[PDB]
């Protein structure tokens, strides 16, 4: 399927650690200014985790129409991003679904290494489940994330059982799921579609303790042999994304394990598109999220 016209243009006009973090954040700013987010009530807070205090931001919708909190983990290769860089997405998730959303500022690599952010994300999910009844919501949460954050939501969902954590659904937006295998998509779209091989490698070096960590189930959830009884899954991929094939294979695996699964590929799109509000497909995907969550209760 051909590249989306606007994606094509965006890619055509595409030109230290702390610098690179600031540059990523600048990029998200320029997108937000091009396409402003909806206004939304938010409270900033801090959750006490087993690895320290983790800043969160709670989004409260104008109208509450979904009975479970969402816990959102931002993407950025485990190295970049924060609650601000992903505000544009979370505000829309909050207002379109009409859900409370907890956006999580988990600790970034290389300062924090795998598996520290997994622990933090589980702890925040556990906190949200506990608090939920106090907000007049159900205790079971929905976990959500893009890219690296989709990795985290996938892992938190696999741990859920064992950690006595009620999760009602998982929303995976072009997640990283398999750091061991090369897929066709990872081979064929390795360069020129915003997320590249070089970057993914460098990201892995920042995040992982050793090359052995790639086969760890908390790094590569796609390797887990028993997927039965995992939470209902929405898996959104981009057609021209190195990560596409691992995402779509994992959705196929969930489906065959009897998990209620929706798998949606956005044709002509690239990685990152759900934090790029210059593309209308970002809003279409957010509408997919709201329709999927309607079916949960
Ligand atoms: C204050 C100007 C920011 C600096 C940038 C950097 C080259 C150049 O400004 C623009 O072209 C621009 C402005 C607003 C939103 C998006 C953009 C844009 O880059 O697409
Ligand atoms: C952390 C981003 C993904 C890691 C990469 C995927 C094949 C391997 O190092």
């Amino acid at each position: 399927m051909p590249l989306d016209p606007r994606v094509e243009q965006f890619l055509a006009q595409m030109p230290s650690l702390a610098e690179a973090r600031q540059q990523f954040k600048q990029g998200a700013l320029l997108l937000d200014q091009m396409v402003p987010p909806p206004p939304v009530d938010t409270e900033d807070g801090t959750v006490v985790t087993t690895h320290g205090p983790v800043r969160i931001r709670r989004y409260i919708p104008d109208r509450l129409r979904f009975s479970h909190p969402l816990v959102f983990y931002h993407g950025g290769g485990f190295v970049f991003g924060d609650i601000d860089t992903h505000h544009g997405l979370v505000a829309r998730l909050c207002q379109t679904v009409g859900a409370t959303v907890i956006s999580v500022d988990y600790s970034l690599a290389p300062e924090a290494k795998f598996p520290v952010p997994v622990a933090e994300c589980i702890d925040v999910a556990r906190w949200a489940a506990h608090e939920a009844p106090g907000w007049g919501l159900k205790p079971s949460i929905v976990v959500a994330g893009d890219s690296a954050g989709g990795n985290l939501a996938a892992v938190v969902s696999q741990r859920a059982k064992d950690e006595s954590l009620p999760i009602a659904a998982q929303l995976l937006f072009y997640p990283a799921l398999d750091m061991v295998h090369e897929t066709p998509s990872k081979r064929d779209f390795a360069r020129g579609y915003l997320l590249e091989a070089d970057a993914m490698q460098w990201f892995g070096e920042q995040y992982l303790r050793t090359p052995d960590d790639v086969s760890h189930p908390w790094a590569s959830p796609a390797l887990s042999p028993d997927l039965t009884g995992l939470p209902p899954a929405l898996v959104i991929t981009a057609e021209y994304d190195p990560l596409r094939d691992e995402g779509e294979a994992y959705a196929e695996a969930l489906r065959a394990a009897g998990v209620p699964t929706e798998q949606i590929r956005f044709d002509g799109m690239i990685h990152g598109f759900m934090t790029m509000p210059i593309f209308p497909q970002m809003e279409a995907a957010i509408e997919a999220v709201a329709r999927f969550l309607e079916r949960i209760d």
